[PDB]
């Protein structure tokens, strides 16, 4: 019987096999994915009911492991409908939350320059994105500075943790896949979220509903190598052999890939050489080069036609930036935030412009994790520029313990709130804290990096028999490589591809962006 290899567990993967069961009529059994005090926040952060057309179609079909009788999909938009999303404090700066006034977040703040330069953006055909390669935001805007300066830019790169510095590409596929979220973006009442964190709500019920189909998984073993048969044209990739290590016992070896198997790689994850911290103890920067793009890299070795994963994993200054989680034992620290930002948990997140570190935090509805306790608080913060000093806390962010993280936050919160009671309640504040955990990812916006087309493999490349890239870093048009969308979408065009499904039968994904009345509240929200 055929056989099929996953060689990453992430969402992308684990949907191939959802489409492999459901779709191409698969045995579990055939399928084999090889993955490798306080909380800490992993996995994708949003969703959104207008796009995502694949993943909440997969999602429709794992049952929800909370909920008798529900999918996934079902918890997901139940929970999300009675939890509308009206972000307030969305911007705060030294003088206060721009709710108000002349810097009131419903003001884009645009140029003429800044609407023009966005527009010919926007409007450039997805057929012509190649005219961007390697053409940076900073470089496109580089006649109009004024953009960076733009309550647009401050929420925009904020929003997808965006640098200036980054791919012109996905601004443009932002400007088009997600048009309907323009108009409100500064609320984000459009982004969509799950009941708990992602790996609680999406990714457990989904490895869950595959072990009891039958599919193997397997976390011991290195997939150290591809092995590929050779041709006289050498065109055709086709994969015979996984060389293996074993990380535990140390044994190598290798497994056959039959006529008829399929495998898919995940080349590359916005998490690898991601390294973690505590209360007390600073991150210590993993210097090593993305272990999940090194079968990519090895198969550069042998194929011209799969990319360069050098632009993604060899310029950190582009893709590293650093978070945190912080636990509490008591609701009062999550109640000072909610209060002094003037917003209930749940309400999307709030930056603060003029922080050095350019830091946000969110509080997500509570709980946000099945072993949260009725007593406990939770939420999350990162900033965009690790490597300068913090504003309270006179050191570099990627060198504060979690601790520090906290006492720099609360910084920003106690220059906010008038009432000066949050300052008052310091030792409270800090007596109630289970842990803050830093954590330091190298390649977190690795996705973003400048790309020219090309630079990424196609899910299946043009002549490779049984070889697919699921991951957001291969070739796939039209969808925002942000989103967990994008993954899932690999999954389906590789396994249709390889099952011979025909591509109209792929799940069709919604064009806002040529509904004229569209691109009319479009072109309006450009003045607002
Ligand atoms: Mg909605």
């Amino acid at each position: 019987s055929h056989k099929a290899y996953m060689i990453g567990a992430g969402i992308g993967n684990l949907s191939a096999a959802v489409y492999l069961i459901r779709d191409g009529e698969w045995n579990g059994e055939d399928i084999t994915i090889m993955g490798l005090a306080g909380f800490i926040n992993r996995g994708g952060r949003m969703l959104n009911e207008e796009t995502y057309e694949n993943l909440w179609d997969v999602l429709s079909a794992v049952p929800s492991l909370d909920n008798p009788g529900k999918s996934v999909t079902d918890d997901i938009l139940d929970f999300d409908h009675a939890h509308p999303t009206h972000d307030v404090a969305r911007l705060i700066d030294r003088d206060g939350i721009r709710n108000k006034g002349e810097n009131d977040y419903k003001h884009m703040q645009f140029d003429n320059k800044d609407r023009y330069l966005l527009t010919k953006l926007m409007t450039m055909p997805e057929s012509d994105e190649a005219k961007l390669d390697d053409i940076s935001i900073e470089q496109w805007f580089e006649e109009t500075p004024h953009f960076f300066t733009t309550n647009f830019w401050y929420m925009w790169e904020t929003t997808f943790a965006f640098k200036r510095v980054s791919s012109a590409m996905e601004l443009r596929r932002y400007m088009n896949r997600m048009i309907l979220e323009f108009s409100r973006i500064q609320t984000l009442a459009g982004v969509t979220r799950s009941p708990y964190n992602q790996y609680e709500s999406i990714i457990l019920p989904m490895r869950t509903f595959l072990e009891g189909k039958g599919v193997k998984f397997v976390n011991e073993l290195k997939i150290t190598e591809f092995v590929f048969k050779d041709t006289p044209l050498r065109d055709e990739i086709i994969v015979t052999g996984l060389d293996y290590e074993n990380v535990r016992t140390g044994e190598k070896g290798r497994i056959d890939v039959a006529e008829g198997d399929f495998v898919f790689d995940t080349n590359g994850s916005i998490t690898d050489s991601s390294s973690i911290g505590d209360l007390d103890t600073p991150i210590v920067e993993d210097m090593r080069y993305a272990p999940s793009a090194l079968l990519w890299k090895q198969a550069t070795e042998h194929f011209y036609d799969l990319g360069n994963p050098d632009k993604f994993f060899g310029d950190r200054a582009q893709s590293e930036w650093t978070s945190f989680t912080v636990t509490t034992s008591s609701h009062e620290l999550i109640n000072e935030i909610s209060r002094i930002t003037k917003q209930l948990p749940g309400n999307a997140l709030n930056t603060f412009v003029d922080s050095n570190v350019l830091l946000s935090i969110v509080v997500h509805h509570q709980p946000h994790y099945h072993a949260q306790k009725e007593n406990e608080g939770v939420f999350w913060g990162y900033c965009l520029f690790p490597r300068k000093d913090g504003d309270y806390v006179k050191k570099p962010f990627i060198e504060m313990t979690g601790r520090e993280m906290l006492e720099e936050t609360l910084g920003h919160l106690e220059a906010l709130d008038e009432s000066g009671t949050l300052a008052a309640r310091r030792q409270e504040i800090m007596d109630s804290v289970v842990n803050s955990i830093p954590s330091h990812m190298p390649y977190a916006s690795a996705l973003f990096n400048r790309r020219a087309v090309g630079d990424r493999p196609l899910v299946v490349p043009k002549h490779s028999k049984n070889l697919a890239f699921i991951s957001q870093f291969a070739e796939l048009p039209f969808d925002m490589v942000f989103t967990e969308q994008y993954s899932v979408r690999c999954a389906q065009v590789a396994v249709y591809k390889f099952l011979g499904i025909p591509e109209d039968k792929l799940t069709k994904m919604h064009h806002y962006e040529k509904d004229p009345k569209v691109l009319a509240k479009a072109a309006v929200t450009m003045f607002r």
